[PDB]
């Protein structure tokens, strides 16, 4: 399923990243309060459990616990996604992190490093975070690696993906979650999204 | 209008809130964390104008500006809303600060107390811009509404382009007590708690949050 | 004993917050710095036992637990120390609040007019009072001589500028009290302000 | 030069750290913690020049601004330091951030390791400015320091106005041989320890800081 979180609050930071004069300390800063915002879509999403619990008062009330928050596996595409990660991490403390690194349309995309706790099968909830997601090959090439761990559930965060990519990740698994700020229309020549934001990395990490 | 945010999300935190087992630092915590997620909410109901920007790549594209952000007077009710105001500040850090020191008068009685004996032993409002400023009034949890109409009252005069309340837990009898007296008012809460008991307090509830979050 | 945190750093904040082009934004956010980073320096003149942990690769030794950071009870000088006492709790969050609203009426003292204290442990307790800016040491002493009576193990006070007549009106009185400052400013006119000073903090904190 | 920061409040997080049964999270969360409070004392070395503002009340006074905090770049030793840089950003916000991604080459129980095999898997960092920027390397231990060197291979020719280490644990081994070569680095770092075991790994030590961080 695809989740686009377009709320005015969300809306309102990715213009100010989209925007070319916001400099990397409010760039990065940025990515940081999306990626917490966007955990809090995940959460609500997630699996949970009816608890009891007593009050003050002596009185028993029902309330709510999201069990799957301590069944997180972030994975952190390299650079850009450093910063988003950060923001998410609010939203899942008890998650365990996995890097990766890949690098090049439609050009094949290689993985060149990868060190991923292990995904406990049919349990976690795996959280494939990049801020930008183009031509989807660096997403897709991760999501193989995921695939094989066979996790519970796999959500991917971004803040705008191309519609080219979207739809390809979602044809081939439409299991997965999804998630994302914006749906920016094309990629030109050089796989950029447009209008896009130009490039995370480098705006964020300087 | 009655703002209910109910999400797994909140409804997690107020859990935690309301166990008597959750200790101070935690509730202090938890206290933040809504603050901050009730923001958010209220600011998606914030008036906005779209802008255009310009990406680094040299185009043009709509973009959305929440105007009102420069405009906000965050009314913190002393004692148990400072957490919840930490809270808000995380989504308005161009909110101005007004605290009021109200405390309300204990009462052992048959029934529930319809209004209390709420004097303000305390009261440092910033300027508010008619017909201009968002209001937001912050105290996690409303009871009889003694205190918060007590405060409205002073509000009000000031005339303001609207007003928020932002609490965690709030009686029915209270949401009905203030849309009543101030209909167009855009009331935030967690969760409304049924009835009040004989010593004015929220049941379930989740104790006395003054005292769960400073001892 | 007076402990003043001259260290760039805290200079540096220090010079933003007097700096009048600070907005309320930065105002409100260099109090918070400063409050947290003052609990630090409380922090190393705590009562600390020493500890054994064992660690990753079964090895035994000893390290450092600062126990009396469970025995916080800070204080609210209502209005302008909020934005510090929010730092202060960066540092000391298993910490009890206290609220406490007080005002004037050449030095003229003090009368409360809200204080809500939670309750002070004799001899266990470490008692911090927060409060920016400390002129004539009125609002402070009047503060002092509630907590005195609650014979806390030991009391703080903590201030981004203090006068000299503060400094001193305050430590002469009660000797034992451990008051840190970032900048012990030189002079107040005949209003009671602290020159050069910040202003209003509470106002330019709150707007 | 060698600054051990050995306060009570430094020494009381390293224990936390070091204590095998502290969890993931606040294991990461203190691992931010120092990193915060590390900068906040390299801050205090850096060049600072002295100025003058004014305060609303018209009058003037001389203040400090270390303008040298717009002239840093640090190098986030990939995996282990995400946490540590994670803080150290909170006293450089106007910091660039450079990336290295090293890897050992392990070795197992023979005699006791004195310098290992370096495998860089990733590098993205800026331009140092010479004579210029002060570079800050973050990475929570130094054992041989064979990563460590590795790294000031690059960011010395580069000759940057001054370069800063920032560790939380490292071995007197690894001290004196980054101190001996690069006799004028600023290496900052909690605690030293003695000895290293035949796998190279630090005793008493905190185990495996990037493991215990991204578990
Ligand atoms: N047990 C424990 N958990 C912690 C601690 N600090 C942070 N956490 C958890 O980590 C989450 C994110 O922590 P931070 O990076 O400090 O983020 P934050 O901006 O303070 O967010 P909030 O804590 O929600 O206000 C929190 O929501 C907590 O659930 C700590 O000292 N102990
Ligand atoms: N211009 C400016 N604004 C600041 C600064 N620090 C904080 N703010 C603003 O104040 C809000 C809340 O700041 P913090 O209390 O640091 O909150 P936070 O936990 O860091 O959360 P974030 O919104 O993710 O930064 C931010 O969303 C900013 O809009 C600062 O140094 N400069
Ligand atoms: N048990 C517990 N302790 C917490 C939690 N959040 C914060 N704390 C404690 O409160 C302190 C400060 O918390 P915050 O208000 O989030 O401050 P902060 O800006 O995140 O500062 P640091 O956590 O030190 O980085 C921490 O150092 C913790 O000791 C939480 O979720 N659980
Ligand atoms: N311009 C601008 N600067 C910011 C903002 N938020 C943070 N900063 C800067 O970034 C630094 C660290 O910010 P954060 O990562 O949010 O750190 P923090 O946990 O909030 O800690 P504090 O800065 O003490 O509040 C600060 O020293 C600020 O100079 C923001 O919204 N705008
Ligand atoms: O809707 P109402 O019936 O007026 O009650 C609500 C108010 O009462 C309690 O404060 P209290 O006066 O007990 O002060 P404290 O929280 O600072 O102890 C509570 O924290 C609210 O502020
Ligand atoms: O001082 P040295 O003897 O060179 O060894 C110490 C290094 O080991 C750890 O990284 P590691 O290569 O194990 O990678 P990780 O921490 O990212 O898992 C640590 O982060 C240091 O970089
Ligand atoms: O493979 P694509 O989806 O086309 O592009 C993905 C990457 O390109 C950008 O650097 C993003 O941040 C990802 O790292
Ligand atoms: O009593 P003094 O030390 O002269 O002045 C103290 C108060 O004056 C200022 O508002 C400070 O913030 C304190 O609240
Ligand atoms: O696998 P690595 O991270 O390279 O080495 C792990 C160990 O190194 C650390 O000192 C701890 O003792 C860990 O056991
Ligand atoms: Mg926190
Ligand atoms: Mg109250
Ligand atoms: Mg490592
Ligand atoms: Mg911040």
């Amino acid at each position: 399923p695809l989740y686009v979180i377009d709320k005015p609050i969300t809306l309102h930071i990715l213009t100010q990243l989209r925007d070319k004069y916001t400099d990397q300390i409010n760039f990065r800063k940025n990515l940081v309060r999306l990626g917490r915002i966007l955990g809090y879509e995940i959460s609500n999403t997630l699996d949970y459990e009816i608890v009891e619990v007593e009050t003050p008062l002596g009185v028993k009330t029902k309330g709510v616990d999201i069990t799957d928050l301590n069944n997180i596996v972030i994975i952190n595409i390299l650079r850009a996604a450093v910063p988003l990660v950060e923001g998410l991490l609010k939203a899942f403390p008890k998650a365990r992190q996995g890097v990766i690194g890949a690098s090049r349309k439609d050009m094949d995309v290689y993985i060149y490093y990868k060190k991923i706790p292990d995904i406990r099968a049919k349990v976690d909830n795996v959280i494939i975070a990049d801020p930008m997601i183009a031509t989807a090959s660096t997403m897709l090439k991760v999501l193989e690696e995921v695939v094989k761990a066979n996790p519970k559930r796999i959500y991917i965060v971004s803040i705008i993906s191309s519609e080219y990519g979207v739809n390809k990740i979602l044809s081939k698994y439409p299991f997965i979650y999804l998630f994302t700020v914006a749906i920016d229309p094309e990629l030109n020549n050089k796989g950029y999204i447009l209008p896009g934001l130009g490039d995370a990395g480098d705006r964020a990490f300087g």
